[PDB]
């Protein structure tokens, strides 16, 4: 697999090492890992590393929040593969009022008090910006177990669905929170088109590198929770080609989305519309795209199936 | 300008392309009814016999002119149907069907009728058995041109399935065998179904990429039904949410994957000991179609000037 040239240069948060030890150490202590092999596989994945690649300009005292959130979402994302759609739904829905803080967690159940203490600590640091991450997360959670995964999809209908499943909206809200970057409602409405374009890039790039992992999961895990739902699968069906052939095609498509990103930003600047905050925001989106690809290229999570 | 990705296919042209072109073009210039001198010059500029010689390079010398005449009149009719409705276009094609069979005498005052009649008569006179095997594939194509599914929303997969008839895969397959005198058993013709379906996608999309600008303008001036925009370029552009130009580049990469799959199915057919001498010439002939179609679509004034 040889990716076509990109002009996006990845950046990593300077405190990636010490934050990784802090966050990984927290979960290694509280999260219920089945065995030592799973604990090693968890650390080898580098969940704090990809977070620092996603938000390399996050505030030094806020990056750990983003690392914790993505880490626990990664862990749950794997757990749902062994559940049914019904079981997965009940699992996620129980965490939602706990995320809001309306329901106290069962402190004998790790996933509950980890989720609870997280959002409680995020509200203590920045209450307003933390609340604006809630619903985007819930939107992503409820999309994970939507039965539309089991029904046939075209490329467009899939990309429209994956925008929720890849958590584009939560990642955007997390980025703002981590950077302290507040944007007016009108400002967010201007980059709505740029957000939708960024989502397709994050989704497909992930689909390309994580296909072999998700292929194996669909054959060994739960037939519903581990169902093969990816652009690589769908494009291979539509065009009747191998999955490897679909990857090469989807990669060219990703570069076109990068090209569109630059065009949409340029138009935003041509018109007197790119505010200083919007300038920082769209740069952050590029860091997400380039950071996602860098990590996906190198992370053990996608390279060792075992 | 659009740069085509590398291909291993070497396009071939029939060695009698110069004489047959001047011959067939001369025939239609004597006989067909053109609105003005501008249309007469544009007809010659298209090179309808050139593409036929690129399609069927290893055709017999005394049969290549038949294919040039058939594809030429089908090209002319295809353009006429864009100024009609689906109901008018159907009535136009259906009246020419029993004439093609030879059951109904043509109106000698109407060019399209006696041109088609005399054509199929001369074809059955040269090789009755093989000429008859092109009838239903042609009718299948003619009835696909006014299929009301053109005014229906289609995904990439559904489009490619429909286009196999609209691009006239079978008629091009039967015409090729006729022009080469290549007879195949029903067993042989069944073994290469997958290769035919794969080749059909290549012919369709390659044509779509270069003829998009022509068909875009037709959709803006052409009759709303008969001139409706129906192409993979538009479909991928709206599904992936990119420009038509961006869709062309991605579709072109996909076409190269279909070339790889062609080589794959051919080698697999041979490895299973199913490749008869007649089948070797067939799958090679399909390659000449795919490469020949690309060469012509790159250089013809039919697509470059609108
Ligand atoms: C931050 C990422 C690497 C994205 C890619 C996949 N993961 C899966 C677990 C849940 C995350 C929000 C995400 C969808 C984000
Ligand atoms: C021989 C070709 C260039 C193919 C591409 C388009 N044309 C349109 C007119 C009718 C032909 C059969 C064809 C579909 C074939
Ligand atoms: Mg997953
Ligand atoms: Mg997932
Ligand atoms: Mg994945
Ligand atoms: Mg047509
Ligand atoms: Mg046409
Ligand atoms: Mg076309």
């Amino acid at each position: 697999l040889e990716p076509p040239p990109s002009t996006f240069q990845p950046l990593c948060h300077p405190l990636v090492e010490e934050v990784s030890k802090e966050v990984d150490g927290y979960f290694l202590q509280h999260w219920n890992f089945p065995n030592e092999k799973a604990r090693k596989k968890f650390v080898a994945a580098g969940f704090s590393r990809v977070t620092c690649l996603y938000f390399p300009k996050a505030l030094d005292d806020r990056i750990h929040f983003a690392c914790r959130l993505l880490t626990v979402l990664f862990l749950i994302d794997d757990l749902l593969e062994y559940m049914s759609f019904e079981e997965g739904s009940a699992y996620n829905e129980k965490l939602i009022p706990i995320s809001r803080g309306d329901v106290l967690p069962d402190r004998s159940i790790p996933v509950e008090y980890i989720i609870y203490d997280l959002w409680e600590s995020m509200r203590a640091h920045d209450r307003e910006m933390a609340d604006e991450i809630l619903e985007p997360v819930f939107l992503f959670m409820r999309a994970q177990t939507d039965r539309t995964r089991a029904r046939p999809m075209g490329l467009g209908g899939y990309l429209e669905y994956r925008e929720r499943d890849v958590g584009k909206e939560l990642l955007a809200a997390l980025m703002r929170f981590s950077m302290g970057l507040k944007l007016s409602p009108s400002e967010l409405q201007r980059v709505r088109e740029i957000d939708a374009n960024c989502s397709k890039h994050l989704s497909v790039v992930n689909d390309i590198y994580s296909y072999e992992k998700e292929l194996y999961t669909s054959k060994t895990a739960h037939s519903e929770g581990g169902i093969l739902c990816t652009s690589v699968q769908i494009l291979a069906q539509e065009a009747d080609v191998t999955a490897e052939a679909a990857k090469r095609v989807l990669f060219v498509m990703c570069r076109e989305w990068e090209l569109r990103h630059q065009l949409l930003v340029a138009r935003l600047s041509a018109e007197g519309l790119e505010t200083p905050g919007l300038a920082a925001y769209v740069e952050g989106l590029e860091y997400q795209m380039s950071g996602n690809e860098l990590w996906a290229q190198t992370t053990l999570r996608y390279s060792v199936v075992v």
